């Protein structure tokens, strides 16, 4: 159950593509892909 929702996004991962309505809840994402583990090389 997801519906109903008030604002946008002005902030938007480069990374992935994801979305934050602030600015540091960007921030700390981007973290999550610098530097992480996983056979996922390329
Ligand atoms: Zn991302």
């Amino acid at each position: 159950g997801s519906s109903g929702s008030s604002g946008e996004k002005p902030y938007e991962c480069t990374d992935c593509g994801k979305a934050f309505g602030l600015k540091s809840q960007l921030i700390i994402h981007q973290r999550t892909h610098t530097g992480e583990s996983g056979p996922s090389s390329g």
